[PDB]
């Protein structure tokens, strides 16, 4: 549960990152 959160946070900052950085 803890580890299945924490791991879509780091892909929801991920994809933000991504979409910013050209």
């Amino acid at each position: 549960f803890f580890h299945h959160i924490f791991r879509g946070i780091v892909h929801v900052g991920k994809t933000i990152h991504r979409l910013v950085t050209g």
